[PDB]
């Protein structure tokens, strides 16, 4: 799996269903700005 | 599952194994700031 360690949301971002991911690990999860991912408990 | 659109990382972010998810989804993925989660394409 893509894993990453979780971190509160920037005071812009708040109230979005949205996910700040940098690009190298957009590209090791195979996705792009705008794309929908899920977000699952490990 | 829980679903996020994906956006880019703040500037002060990149380069970290990190996703900035917001209270909302981190109460409905069921994690809080600092668990690891899993960030998988749909």
């Amino acid at each position: 799996k893509v894993v990453a360690r979780v971190a509160e949301a920037r005071a812009e971002d708040v109230g979005k269903r949205v996910v700040r991911v940098d690009k190298a690990e957009r590209a090791k999860v195979g996705v792009k700005v705008g794309d929908v991912v899920e977000v699952k408990k490990v």
